[PDB]
């Protein structure tokens, strides 16, 4: 069940990363 | 100006990838 | 199938962001 | 198993990025 | 098989991306 | 098939991003 768990963990980290890149976009402009 | 737009475009692409990883995690679990 | 096209589309976005990061670095050096 | 190890390294980097971005968004404002 | 080998190549890429993101985080701090 | 090809495109893009980050890091260092 290791691969499905890994892909679930990856989806969560990519989602978090999208929020940080969105915050960086806001920071670079301000 | 131009770099902040590029960060904003990348943030959109990471969010789209996050939804595809989440869909793939569900497909593997199947 | 479906995830493979998502990974191709994400790769194109990472390429584009890389190009923009380099352009922004050249802007700092300029 | 290799992919699980890669995801752990990615999860750790995303947390470090998100903290440096938060601090930066302060350094400016 | 071919899928296990592709997932190992994907693992290597995700790991390489991690290490680049850590470098970018350090640059944003100093 | 298409997943192995997608991973190869992703791995090439990651390496372009890693080079770009080093250029930005060097610019910020003076």
């Amino acid at each position: 069940g290791e691969f499905a768990q890994a892909v679930k963990e990856y989806a969560k980290a990519v989602k978090e990363y999208a929020y940080a890149v969105k915050e960086y976009a806001q920071a670079v402009k301000g």
